[PDB]
């Protein structure tokens, strides 16, 4: 009798699986294309595990070799075809039995698939799980939400297999009901989008001001040693960096500049619009990927005008990691990258009023620590704050001091880029816009744009010093 | 009989009501408390065509009263009110009758209602208006559309009510099917808030500066005469600057720094996000309204971090309009607009094809030449623009001269108030990355980003050089 069910073999399918074997739990596999089973038992035959592996043919064979309750990690990548296997799944099933869909779709999807189902008997999961190929096999974080029961029974299999932080602590913990572990990783994967943003950003400036690939990486490998923005995807992004094609020359410039998507930063984005709440360093994560899908329209334009977007130029003096620009650059990023975290908690946050899942935030950021690609130093002291003060009006408070320090070199830094430079900084420029709105107490266009809507549309405006609304008699302008 | 009805009597109501009997044609008017139609007709009881104008006891009576086939121009509060009102008119009308709805539905709604309606043997049509209250009297824009047929059956109607332009063109047109009307006034909402803000952005950066209200007001007196930017938003700028509160101080700083919203621009800003169309400008004009709403927590902010926004500050030699820096400042604001108006229209173009709406664009861009809050000069241009090259990859490069020569000023200014300045510029600064990015053959952070999706999710990349899709091999990195 097998502990675990997992449903389709992708790219975490299947390493999740190994992860779970290798812990020792016996786990039914099941694939919509057989065959691909067969391959997966094939490249895992030898595995000192192997044992624990069983490979199914039909659902109804599948389902059987669960010990009651059943549970299955719905491990297919989808929308439609999570729908399809739920069916499937749902007639094979009896009462009682779990379905964790660790899918990645909409936690409004979420919220249904799970109120169905109860109401039919079965008990429903959304749980996220963050790593990419090397996560999953080696210790992921998951982020579910669902029924209180259903995640006691489930819990001992998931703190397996999920990473530890430096503290022993599983990164998993229950998030709330419904769909608040898929809202989770949804804006877990908004940060993601804003950050890869942001060290792309730094790789273009870099590139634009004469250092060349590797000498980038050197800054980078600097940063890295002087310990805060030590990070997965600092890692990547050196990876990346010094990468080279069979020609022996840097990958990067044989890489057609269009980044694909998949949809959770997309939707992170509207429903961020939705709630209300201002984080524009995610939503220009998104359109700085529209603008390079527009490949062919800008190639178009820029035939129509020839160098239009022609600047002075800057080639540093200095192409060290010692350089005073360079320094300059530090700061901006670990600013900017710190209103990233700051907008993507104050979403949750707000996220938790509106559809009351009863978030622990500081539990939930705790188990960000590791697996995840969001993962790196920074996530500790701001676990910390979190705990410290759990009310705190925003996250960016906690690092007021470090804020200071660099807040004029961000700004420094992003003028001379501006006025200088023929490179788009669409993340690093919301960013700072979002640090100082954020700590502005008068905004004085609002001031303005706030009349101009009594004058057309006479919506009236509220005052600071009366109460209630007013509305000011405007002589005709046509 | 009568020739058209009404139904709802708000701002806009009332004054079309108006607009509509003046011309000529008999209006029947309905309302829910009949205290208010009484109301209605009571204050306009001496007007000199009054007699073409009649408020009513119930539907039963207002359907009676209008000639066959029945024209409705509902004029409610957009959402249930409008679905209720419907539902009570189709009790009351017959087989081809005609409901028009007027009031701000997000196009999708209409289009579905569209067919409603159409299997149920009635005509409908979803119409945008815009002008405010006085644009709604003196004769506004209307951005109609779904079957041809009921159109040629209204043309006359709005043809005489709607605002001509200089060619004496008016400014309707059937813009497509279903809900292409009201897809039209969406993005005209959208590219009013991107231009609002910009004002507004205008106002705090000279006050910044050092200029009192009255001296910003000669300067965009000057900005006005110069013609290039003269619009109806310019001109209530004006008004919204040199207004005073009772006490004789200017109004602007009683008014609480909150920007109310209605919908129309956070929808534009998630469709343009939905079918993948860059729009920094309309999604940050969004976003720029967020950040006034949290007042509260900004108010916190600032006060667990006193003075951390404190910056150099620049204040002005010369408050007048020949101030070399007002002169850059001018030509910011010339590019940044116009960047507004390209976004607002690339999104209209992928919105028709993606949606089949059969939209004719220069039809539909000279329709907001008058009447409309977007009226404006470069309306002109922008229009012949469209006439002479239908299919012109964006609007910018009809403006490629301009563009030219005001760039670097665009850069210099917006690198100043970076640097110096104590104020945030989301739109200002979202407008410049949008020409930059947008002229660029070659994005480079593009190509790590791409690289960095590998990495992770094993995604694959497009390469510049082979065809199809690659995957590199990368180290293990936990």
């Amino acid at each position: 009798s097998m502990d675990v069910g997992v449903v389709g073999l992708g790219v975490m399918g299947a390493n999740l699986a190994l992860n779970i074997a290798e812990k020792g739990f016996k786990v039914a596999v099941f694939n919509r294309t057989y065959s691909k089973s067969e391959e997966f038992m094939k490249a895992n035959a030898s595995a000192p595990f192997a044992g624990n592996l069983k490979a199914f043919e039909t659902m109804e064979a599948f389902a059987a070799s669960l010990k009651k309750p059943r549970k299955a990690l719905i491990l297919v990548q989808a929308g439609a075809a999570t729908d399809s296997t739920i069916e499937q799944l749902k007639k094979v099933f009896e009462k009682g039995d779990i379905l964790v869909d660790t899918g990645n779709a909409h936690f409004k999807d979420q919220g249904r698939r799970a109120q169905q189902l109860e109401a039919a008997g079965l008990r429903f999961l959304g749980m996220g799980i963050s790593g990419g190929e090397e996560g999953a096999r080696k210790g992921p974080a998951f982020f579910p939400g669902g029924t209180l029961s259903v995640w006691e029974e489930i819990r001992p299999i998931v703190e397996a297999a999920a990473a530890k932080a430096d503290d022993g602590r599983p990164c998993v913990t229950m998030n709330g009901s419904g769909g608040a572990g898929s809202c989770v990783k949804m804006y877990h994967n908004s940060g993601e989008y804003a950050i890869l943003q942001i060290w792309g950003e730094v790789f273009d400036i870099l590139r634009a001001m004469g250092l060349n690939n590797d000498e980038v990486a050197a800054v980078l490998e600097d940063w890295k040693s002087k310990n805060f923005l030590k990070s997965y995807m600092l890692d990547i992004s050196i990876a990346a960096a010094r990468a080279k094609d069979k020609d022996g020359s840097y990958l990067t410039e044989h890489v057609m500049d269009r980044i694909g998507s998949k949809g959770t930063g997309l939707w992170s984005a509207q429903e961020a619009l939705e709630i209300g709440v201002p984080a524009p360093s995610l939503n220009m994560a998104v359109v700085s990927r529209q603008f390079t899908m527009y490949k062919t329209e800008r190639q178009a334009n820029a035939s129509n005008a020839p160098g239009i977007t022609q600047s002075p130029g800057y080639t540093l003096k200095n192409k060290s990691p010692s350089g005073p620009e360079i320094k300059q650059l530090y700061d901006s990023v670990c600013i900017a990258i710190i209103s990233c975290y700051a907008q993507m908690f104050q979403c949750l946050r707000e996220m938790d009023k509106v559809h009351n899942f009863g978030l622990n935030l500081p539990a939930t950021i705790a188990t960000f620590r590791a697996g995840c690609i969001l993962q790196g130093y920074l996530l500790k002291p701001m676990t910390e704050a979190f705990e410290k003060n759990p009310n705190i009006s925003n996250l960016m408070c906690a690092f007021q001091t470090e804020i200071r320090a660099g807040l004029q070199n961000y700004r420094d830094m992003v003028a001379l880029i501006t006025s200088k430079l023929e490179v788009s900084i669409p993340v690093l420029s919301a960013s700072l816009n979002y640090v100082t709105a954020m700590f502005t107490p008068t905004l004085k266009y609002g001031q303005l744009v706030s009349l101009q809507r009594d004058v057309f549309g006479r919506h009236g405006y509220e005052r600071v010093d009366k109460d209630g609304r007013e509305s000011f008699q405007w002589p005709e302008l046509q």
